[PDB]
């Protein structure tokens, strides 16, 4: 029975309205209704993965998972394994598997990271969870950011306490967050940015969806704007939204908005926006495609729409050699050569770098580079051809090829990283110099860059 080398993933998100889900929900899990839908023809076909966040999630974690494992079993007639749940407050995340994979799944984590301040601490925040697929590292957040058209910097703010606090993956990865541990990053939920125009064009905007006209309306999509300018969500995909706004929906129709203020709103005007969302991380040169990005057409319980998205995702084997794991193999060596970083940081410390890669036994740290000022301002830390040589446990140029090097640069003062950044193995040459890069980033946001040359030997 063969390892997979890509298996697909179900995400999905829905912010219940703290209402219960009606008799039928498999129009969900089938990625049918409207935007980027999934082909009638592959309704039988079980996803590998199903990953369910909710927000205002009124059920119990067993009264969720009876109706989650019933509707994919009458999809699919397969009976799911529950890989994880974990909940805070009212949000939810949900992560079921097909049985012939329970063997492949391991070192399964979970956290939460609860939001805000006094006032703003009690209902917003995030669920995550983590596991190992064969040899392939899986992230899953979903969050629930703080709600309001006027409140996008707080949305932003609570996405980087998020990425900073919540503890999933692997812990030996000190110097990285979650937007670095993972093979693939998917972060979904009732992200809560809004569509920003005039409270006047409310009915304008409505004309608009019912037309199927959404152009006019992404282009003030805050998300969207925010990622542009780069506030949130630095180096994260999203599929291109071709599904009307999500929110905010009388209750038992699609067929209207409820946009006016309210008292139960706060007296704040709630303009057709979309709020539930699917994005993603995956390391440099790894697989990994949309196959469906959209929404539920009648799941009407809400005042959200259900979103969906799937995804082929690359994938790869535990591999055994003669030699590694539990030894290095000559064979194989990785060289960093002429490498710099530049860094937008005011400081003077010496900086040392240190590579992590499940490749390694353990991490490597780099002698101190050398300080040099850049020509517009910037440090510019050069290495030379200083940095240790990298021994990877198996030399195989099948297993080496596919690897990844995590790099930080840390100060020499603190140990505190100044930036984290990614390397792919996935080389067009062996033995042979050739450019890398990455964007250095820290806490999410941009602080520099890292480039110079590497060169692979494997055992080919
Ligand atoms: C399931 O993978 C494995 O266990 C093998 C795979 C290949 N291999 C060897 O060929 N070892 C010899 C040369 C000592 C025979 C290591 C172990």
């Amino acid at each position: 029975q063969p390892e997979p080398d890509m298996i697909t993933i179900f995400i999905g998100t829905w912010n219940m309205g703290n209402a219960p889900p009606p008799k039928k929900i498999t129009s969900w899990f089938l990625s049918k209704g409207q935007g980027k839908t999934r082909d009638d023809s592959a309704d039988y076909i079980p996803h590998d993965i199903y990953v369910i966040g909710t927000q205002e999630d009124p059920l119990s974690e067993k009264e969720w998972l009876e109706i989650l494992k019933h509707s994919l079993q009458e999809i699919t007639s397969v009976t799911f394994k529950t890989v994880a749940i974990h909940t805070l407050w009212n949000i939810r995340i949900v992560v079921l598997a097909k049985p012939e994979h329970e063997n492949r799944i391991s070192h399964i984590c979970t956290d939460n990271v609860k939001t805000g301040i006094a006032n703003t601490l009690g209902n917003k925040g995030a669920v995550g969870v983590s596991f190992m697929f064969n040899g392939t590292s899986l992230g899953f957040v979903n969050s629930h950011l703080t709600s309001g058209s006027e409140k996008k910097l707080r949305r932003n703010q609570n996405y980087m306490n998020i990425l900073r606090f919540l503890a999933l993956g692997d812990k030996k990865l000190s110097p990285f967050n979650i937007t670095h541990r993972f093979t693939h990053l998917f972060w979904f939920g009732d992200l809560n940015y809004r569509v920003d125009l005039p409270t006047w064009e409310a009915e304008t905007i409505i004309q608009k969806i019912k037309q199927q006209q959404y152009a006019d309306l992404l282009s003030h999509d805050q998300l969207l704007t925010e990622r542009r300018e780069q506030k949130v969500f630095l180096h994260f995909e999203e599929e291109e939204i071709t599904f009307a706004p999500t929110y905010r929906f009388e209750r038992l129709t699609r067929d209207k908005y409820a946009y006016t203020k309210q008292k139960a709103t706060g007296m704040k005007y709630n303009l057709p926006s979309w709020c539930d969302r699917v994005l993603w991380k995956s390391y440099p040169l790894v697989h990994v495609v949309c196959q469906s990005y959209g929404s539920t057409s009648d799941i009407m319980t809400s005042d959200h729409s259900p979103v969906f998205a799937t995804f082929e995702a690359g994938v790869t084997s535990q591999f055994v050699s003669k030699n590694g794991p539990g030894t290095v193999d000559s064979q194989g060596q990785i060289e960093f050569l002429r490498c710099y970083a530049t860094l937008k940081t005011k400081s003077q410390t010496k900086f040392y770098l240190e590579f992590h890669s499940s490749c390694l036994e353990s991490f490597v740290k780099s002698q101190e580079g050398e300080n040099e000022e850049g020509s517009e301002g910037e440090l510019v830390v050069k290495f030379g051809e200083t940095l240790p040589k990298l021994k990877p446990i198996i030399s195989d140029p099948e297993y080496l090829l596919d690897q990844h090097i995590l790099i930080s640069i840390k100060s020499s003062d603190s140990d505190e990283s100044y930036g984290e950044g990614c390397i792919a193995l996935r080389l067009e040459a062996t033995e042979t110099q050739l450019p890398i890069y990455t964007p250095l980033t820290h806490h999410g946001e941009l602080t520099g860059h890292f480039q110079g040359e590497i060169k692979l030997q494997t055992s080919q």
